[PDB]
């Protein structure tokens, strides 16, 4: 997160790391045993930390449970990242509580002018590399389509959406891939890709998480 | 490396790439069994990898062998990044052959307005991340001590030098760490740190290996 704060201390409490020795990627807790994440954070082997809030130091509510069953959708499509939503189940439930809660997935799509909360332990900067300790928070809303296809000539599928500034400052960046937009109390976004980081004219974008929740649902009841 | 080109394969021999499951540092092989890094780079397993082109596929040069002793400077300042080098001892000699050769120390400080060479895997965006399969290269010259201090005010040692583009565009970048800034066939510079990557004004700032050659000599031969 480019130009974020620092989360207050669990107030963020469905955002998980996902961690293959480090930190590569976020997600949501939508249930006791399932985590919604980006396609492109696949691997075979992920070890998924819940309850963080220093992702170095062992603060006492964090709980790491193994990935048993990962799943991306089956149309992800890895050049244009299209349908880029992937499905982690736990290898058992955790215990729910104050700093380890579920979200929400949408009733309907947000509209644009929502202000949405994106938070993520991804690159810090726009130019170079910092990895932060501490979750990042950033309060950004959801852009209109058009803005967000002027952005990107041909690239924006009807599965995707902008949300920040098109001023450029503040916005996720790589690391923070695979976590939340949550708007009103519901998972509107995952974090997808965005030319550069915090750039003018260039604004996150991320997959439409309410065109999935079917697909989520069958997913959970199949698996 | 920002605004560089792909290295001819197999042409920078003494560069090599330090892996712990992934690539995270490059460096210089000075002898069949001592690699030069950055102190930064420090971690307490290394696998080494000589013969390298594409990070990625096995091509059939490769050589893979782990360090054995892993020496930093002992005054590296972990703050300021001042010292940051270190020596790397193979576990192993490597064969040496075309592919796979030696760098020479520098027999003197080389002059500002000398043309170096810069190569490595590391991040190829001034924005974001990308990392690069193939060994990039980048042709650059060492910039004035008085550019170097204006460029960062207060945190230029003796033992620092900027080398790059004062316009912005061209550097190295995280992931470039540790390897060589090489002029007129010695290393001159091992890639340290810099504000951001290619930005105005921000040229990157190398360890001055001409400072710590009686070090390195010292090292090799009480180890």
């Amino acid at each position: 997160i480019v130009g974020g704060y620092t989360c207050q201390e669990n107030s963020v409490p469905y955002q998980v790391s996902l961690n293959s020795g480090y930190h590569f990627c976020g997600g949501s807790l939508i249930n006791d045993q399932w985590v919604v994440s980006a396609a492109h954070c696949y691997k075979s082997r992920i070890q998924v930390r819940l309850g963080e809030h220093n992702i170095n130091v062992l603060e006492g509510n964090e709980q790491f449970v193994n990935a048993a069953k990962i799943i991306k959708h089956p149309n992800f499509d890895r050049k244009t990242l299209n349908n880029d939503i992937m499905l982690i189940k736990l290898s058992s439930p955790v215990k729910l509580n104050a700093r380890v809660a579920t979200v929400a997935l949408p009733s309907s799509c947000a509209p644009a002018g929502t202000q949405c909360l994106i938070s993520g332990w991804g690159n810090t900067l726009s130019s170079g590399v910092n990895e932060p300790d501490l979750l990042q928070c950033l309060d950004a809303p959801l852009l209109p389509q058009a803005d967000c296809e002027a952005s990107y000539p041909g690239k924006i599928t009807d599965n995707m959406v902008c949300v920040g500034f098109l001023e450029g400052g503040k916005d996720s960046c790589q690391g923070d891939s695979g976590g939340p937009v949550v708007c009103n109390g519901e998972l509107q976004g995952i974090v997808s890709w965005g030319y550069g980081c915090a750039l003018p004219d260039n604004p996150g974008v991320y997959t439409k998480v309410c065109n999935y929740v079917d697909w989520i649902q069958d997913t959970i009841a199949a698996n």
